[PDB]
């Protein structure tokens, strides 16, 4: 006879799995110490392989890699191999009619050394052929090998980096838009022929923090396409894979998350948004997904303005008349309207500092001064003002409460005869607050006044 088995004296498998690396992206070679059985210790073995192996794809037979076979430290082919009796090693193995160990190793790589291997569930037959001498005895070994090369798909930022886990869109409070966040992106697969087939999870929605009913809905594009839930297709031909290529990497398509109010015309609500974009990505037939989650959000800062009814800022000098025929002083009026992008928010009013009409070249006898806002009298301690009741819905543009009179009448200190002649200067700090949120205005007002004793 002659027989190939296993150095510890089992049969030769007849199958044989080369394990796949996605990170190195190799297949791991079999090895296994073998002797010769062989009748004749002084003859030549004579060692081939019956055809050329290759590793063929179970689904697409032009898609194949060559399997690679040395024995003894010799590379196998159709072309035979004689292994002189001597350096086989009979004397060695104490065992008759038996050479020492030689190595059988089994190795697949693509047929372009260096690249990456395709896709794909794996097979072929490795024929191993061993005679003596002269001879038609001859052994043949069959062995089935496997292997295994799962999909892979991946987007990348084009210098390779994993796009962000998370994105900001810039507010501007001018023109009461977000900024559309931009990257540039391209596919890497090892299934480069099949089509891209791309989806979201579900509709997208950047939704106020605190007020799950309070959305905006997200815009998605990808490579020229708005995205839905409803699936959509590239063909590999429109992705632009370069002949040249082949490490599956597309050309360099554009991602672009949007947001804007879900009506237009109108500003956003105060308040810190976020939802999350799913991005999926199928290959055609493979049934592999990548899922990109990316959470959006955005800002929206409170803001709180009191301005005249007409759209003017308050005076920073009121003046007021005196009448000496009734002793008493003209009040100060102004309508006003809080202009806010808060107004479900209670709006707090104080006085920062207490005012005082002080004179003006001796700091002593000081007309101290009322100030009223919206029907109700004003301390350094705060009125809060309910929202429903500024009436923001009652008028006219939205976020800009109805008209509120603000009235300042000095009348000094003691009371019910005439003020002490001179002239008066001093200064009305306001403050309102956006309540809860973190939101302040500060008006300062200039009051002077004038008792003359020259005029009636
Ligand atoms: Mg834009
Ligand atoms: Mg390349
Ligand atoms: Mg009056
Ligand atoms: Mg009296």
């Amino acid at each position: 006879m002659i027989d190939l088995l296993q150095a510890d004296g089992n049969a030769l498998p007849s199958a044989v799995k080369l394990a796949y690396s996605p990170a190195s992206k190799t297949f791991e070679s079999y090895r296994v110490m073998t002797q010769v059985h062989t009748n004749d210790a002084t003859k030549k073995v004579i060692v081939k392989l019956a055809d050329t192996p290759q590793l063929t794809d179970v689904l697409n037979s032009t898609v194949q890699m060559p399997i690679s076979v040395s024995w003894g430290g010799q590379v196998l082919s159709t072309t035979a191999k004689e292994f002189e009796a001597a350096a086989l090693g009979y004397s060695a193995s104490g065992v008759n009619g038996v050479s020492s160990s030689q190595e059988l190793v089994i190795s697949a790589a693509p047929k372009t050394a260096g690249t990456a291997p395709t896709a794909g569930n794996y097979s072929g037959v490795v024929s191993l052929v061993m005679t003596l001498g002269s001879d038609n005895k001859q052994v043949e070994k069959n062995i089935t090998v496997t292997a295994s090369v799962d999909p892979v798909i991946d987007l990348l930022q084009a210098d390779g980096n994993a796009l962000p886990s998370a994105v900001k869109l810039a507010y501007s409070p001018a023109s009461k838009t977000f900024e559309s966040y931009r990257v540039m992106t391209q596919v890497h697969t090892n299934d480069a022929t099949k089509k891209v087939i791309v989806k979201l999870a579900d509709t997208p929605q950047l939704t106020d923090v605190l007020n799950s009913t309070v959305q905006m809905p997200i815009s998605v594009s990808w490579g020229g396409q708005v995205l839905s839930t409803t699936a959509k297709e590239f063909e590999a031909a429109a992705l632009g894979y370069s002949a040249s290529g082949v490490n599956g990497v597309s050309s360099s398509q554009e991602l672009v998350i949007s947001a804007a109010p879900k009506t237009a015309g109108t500003a956003p609500t105060a308040g810190n948004y976020s939802g999350v974009v799913s991005l999926v990505m199928t290959l055609g037939s493979d049934n592999k997904q990548v899922e990109k989650n990316i959470t959006v959000t955005a800002s929206v800062d409170p803001v709180i303005d009191l301005l005249q009814a007409d759209g003017n800022a308050l005076p920073s000098a009121v003046k007021l008349a005196y009448s000496p025929a009734s002793k008493t002083f003209e009040s100060y009026r102004v309508m006003t309207q809080v202009h806010t992008n808060d107004a479900t928010k209670k709006v707090i009013v104080k006085l920062a500092d207490t005012p005082q009409l002080t004179d003006v070249l001796n700091s002593t006898v000081q007309m101290p001064i009322s100030v009223s806002w919206g029907g109700q009298v004003l301390s350094t301690t705060a009125k809060e003002f309910e929202a429903a009741a500024l009436g923001y819905s009652a008028s006219g543009v939205n976020g800009v409460s109805s008209s509120q009179e603000l009235v300042i009448s000095a009348a000094p200190k003691t009371a019910g005869t005439a003020p002490t002649a001179g002239n008066y200067s001093g200064v009305v700090s306001l403050v309102m607050t956006l309540g809860s949120d973190n939101k302040q205005v500060e008006k300062n007002i200039t009051v002077t006044a004038s008792v003359d004793p020259v005029i009636l």
